[PDB]
C-alpha cells in the first residue's frame, strides 16, 4: 500500500511503479543521469504484509539499461524501504553492474543511494 | 542466453531462473542462510543484447522474503553479470534491506557478494 | 586543504579530523547512533594533490568501535570526497563489519551513507 | 594478534600491515589492478580485544591512490574481519571513491570484495 504511483529522486529521475497485491512491482524508470534515454522496464518485489510497529516496507527492483534507443550494457538494482505518511519516501541504496571482461571485473560495480519522494526536488 | 536454469551459490542456495527473450528474469530462490524457508518468488532484468567483446551480461533480481511459511520483513537485490563458458558463473553483489523504524534506518541494509555456478559446492 | 576541523553528519555524529600535509587523516569520531559512547580514534588517508577541474578530494577513514567505555566488536570505514566552497561537504558511503562466526559471516556487513557538513543539522 | 604481516588477495595485490597493541594498523599496499604502481601508504584500525566465541576480529583500512609515481585521484577503504587458524583470512568488502564533479558524483564510488590469505593464489 502507498507504493503504487510516480516517485522522483534527488537527481530528478522518474520511477513509475505498480505494487500488485501479492508482492510484485512492475513499471518504468527514466533516469536523469548517465547513459540512459527515455523509459526502461523495471520489475521487483515488496513485502506485502509489513510490520505494524512503525517500520517501513522492504522492497527492491531492477532496471537493465537496454531499450529501443540505448544499451548501456549494465543493470541497476535498488534495495530499500517505503516509509509512509505525509512526507512519504522510498529510501534506497543501489548497485549498478556493467558488463566487464575478466581483467575489468573488479571495477564492474558502482554503489550509491537514492531518495524518492512523491513531489520532485 | 545461458542464463536460464538452476544456479547454486557458495552458501548452497538455489536460484532457478528463466531469462525471457526481451530481458525478463522470473523464477524462485531458496536460501540456505538466514530467515528463509523454502522457495520465494523472484523477478529481475538482464541485458538481452550484450557486448560481443568477451564482456559478461549485466543483470539483477529481487527477492522479498515473504512466502506462505515465513516473513522476514526484508528484501534482497542481487546485481551482477553472467559470464559464460565451460565454468559459467553469475558473479553478484547484493543489498538486503530490512524494514526499520526511523531510529534504526541507518542500520537497515546489509551488503555482500554471492558467486553462482551451475554445479554446487 | 579545507578538511581539517569538525564535521557533523545527518545523524548528529561529530567527526574531528586533522589532514596532514602528505595525506594522513587523524582524529576522533563520536557517533550519535548505535553501540557507541564518547570518542573513538580514527585514522585515514586523503589525496593531497587533487584535481583542479572542480572535482572533489577523495578520502577515507576507519573507526574500530572499541574505546575505554565500550566495545562493539565492529569497525566502520567511510569512503568519499570533500567538496569545498561556501557549503562545504564530505559526502561518504560506509561499510560497517562486525566480528562474526563462519555461520554468520554472510550477514556481517552493513552499508550506508553519511553526509558531513561544517554546521550541524 | 595474527594480523601483522603480509597478505595477498585474489587479484595478486600485496597488503603489508603492522597491528599495534592498541588498535592501529599501519603499512603499505601494492595493487595488481587499476591505476596503481608500487607501494602506497595505508592506515586503519582493528578491534584489539575481540570476542572469544569464534568470531573474527573486525578491522578496516584506507589507501589514497597517490604516491611519488602516480595519482589516481581516488581512495579505497576495506572493511572486514580477520579469521585466524591454519587457513587464516582477512575477508573484506571495499569502497573506492574517485574525485568527481557535481554532475558525476552519482557515479563516483565502486564497490567490491577482496579475500586476503597468507599465501598467494
Ligand atoms: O550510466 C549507465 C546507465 C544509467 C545509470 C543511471 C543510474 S542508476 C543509479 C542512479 N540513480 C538514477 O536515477 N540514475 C543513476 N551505465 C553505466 C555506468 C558506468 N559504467 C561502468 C562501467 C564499468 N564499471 C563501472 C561502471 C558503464 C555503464
Ligand atoms: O535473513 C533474512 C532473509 C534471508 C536473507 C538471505 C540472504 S540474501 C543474501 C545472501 N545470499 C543467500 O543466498 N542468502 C543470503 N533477513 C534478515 C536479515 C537480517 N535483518 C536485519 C535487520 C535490520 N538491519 C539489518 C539486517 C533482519 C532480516
Ligand atoms: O553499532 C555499532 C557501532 C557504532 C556504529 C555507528 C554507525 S557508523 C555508520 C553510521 N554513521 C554514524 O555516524 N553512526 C553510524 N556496531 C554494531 C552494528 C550492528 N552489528 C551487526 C552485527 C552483525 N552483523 C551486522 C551488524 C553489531 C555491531
Ligand atoms: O584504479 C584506481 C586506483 C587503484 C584501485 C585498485 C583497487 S582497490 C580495490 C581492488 N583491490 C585491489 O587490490 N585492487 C583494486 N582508481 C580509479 C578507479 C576507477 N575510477 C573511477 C572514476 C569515477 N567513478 C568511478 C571510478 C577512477 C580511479
Amino acid at each position: 500500500a502507498g507504493i503504487t504511483g510516480t516517485w522522483y529522486n534527488q537527481l530528478g529521475s522518474t520511477f513509475i511503479v505498480t505494487a500488485g497485491a501479492d508482492g510484485a512491482l512492475t513499471g518504468t524508470y527514466e533516469s536523469a543521469a548517465g547513459k540512459a534515454e527515455s523509459r526502461y522496464v523495471l520489475t521487483g518485489r515488496y513485502d506485502s504484509a509489513p510490520a505494524t510497529d512503525g517500520s517501513g516496507t522492504a522492497l527492491g527492483w531492477t532496471v537493465a539499461w537496454k531499450n529501443n534507443y540505448r544499451n548501456a550494457h549494465s543493470a541497476t538494482t535498488w534495495s530499500g524501504q517505503y516509509v509512509g505518511g505525509a512526507e512519504a519516501r522510498i529510501n534506497t541504496q543501489w548497485l549498478l553492474t556493467a558488463g566487464a571482461t575478466e581483467a575489468n571485473g573488479w571495477a564492474s560495480t558502482l554503489v550509491g543511494h537514492d531518495t524518492f519522494t512523491k513531489v520532485k526536488p
